[PDB]
């Protein structure tokens, strides 16, 4: 259950800090049509690209929100930055949102390939699921998240078939 | 053993990324007398101040290294920033170094106060120790760390006595 600690790390060290300030940052970008939620991609195979635009071409980087800074554990002005993306469908802009992967999923992946970490390659999916499950239970009950955060969890068919990440996101964008 | 996953998170998500670039950033500050190692504070009571200068007055913030940026998990130009500190002894500058706490120690602290986290307040010290131990074993064997990183682990007397954080750091600064 290494996923449990990472989910709490993700909430304590990131989400509870940035989400309360997030609407304010989005408002500052819109004035001076981005959606009001942070959308978090949670691929359960724990493949996390660093370049989101390479994962789907229909996902197109737009801009950065205004940075958030804070003094953190001895680091003056530690920077929390977030990227705005446009989602294309048949060459049309179907939506705009703050979009990112959940980074700790890379930690699950890396631990699985490092011998000293003692993490089996086979357990990625299970830990990924536990991570998503733990994170969900945290955010459900979390004050910091009020209708400002959306988890997108998905398992790719993995060469069984075609998959659209942009359609996956657009679904949640539309369900609201 | 939640500490185990955090130590690997700390290495995978931070240290292995920033340490290879660290000498280059310090060289860029010195030209254009900061020590060549990143010094990581590891208080075992898991108290981590956000303002290091408030933990000891003899620790005095100086400046920031040049930022490091990279595309990370869908975030364009995620910023890794580090602070330079001066260490005073009897009103003299005794040293200058890149200094910070290890943030995950705050996650151990926060988990311990959150009911849903299932982490006893009593286990902080043990998890802190396991974190330091795991991190040590990782960095010992880690390519990314070649004489660029130093762990400072300490247990305060906790009202038994006087403690000097700045002297604690100066000791390691001098042992080299
Ligand atoms: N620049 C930094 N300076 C000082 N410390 C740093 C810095 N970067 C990471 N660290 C910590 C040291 O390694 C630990 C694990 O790193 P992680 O990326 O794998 O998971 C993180 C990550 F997912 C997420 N997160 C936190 N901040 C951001 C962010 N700005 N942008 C997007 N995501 C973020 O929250 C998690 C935990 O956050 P931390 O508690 O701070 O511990 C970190």
């Amino acid at each position: 259950n290494v996923a449990h600690g990472l989910a709490w790390s993700y909430y304590i060290g990131y989400l509870r800090l940035i989400l309360p300030e997030l609407q304010a940052r989005i408002r500052t970008y819109n004035q001076h049509a981005v959606s009001q939620r942070l959308y978090i991609l949670l691929p359960l195979d724990c493949g996390v690209p660093d370049n989101l635009s390479m994962a789907d071409p229909n996902i197109r980087f737009l801009d950065k929100l205004p940075q958030q800074t804070g003094d953190r554990a001895g680091i003056k002005d530690r920077v929390y930055s977030n990227s705005i993306y446009e989602l294309l469908e048949n060459g049309q802009r179907a939506g705009t949102c703050v979009l990112e992967y959940a980074t700790p999923l890379q930690t699950l992946f890396a631990m699985s390939q490092y011998s000293q970490a003692g993490f089996s390659r086979e357990d990625r999916l299970e830990q990924a699921k536990l991570f998503c499950r733990t994170l969900e239970d945290i955010l459900a009950d979390a004050p910091e998240s009020q209708n400002n955060c959306r988890l997108i969890a998905y398992q790719e068919p993995a060469d069984d078939s075609s998959f659209s990440l942009s359609q996956e996101v657009l679904r949640h964008l539309r369900q609201e």
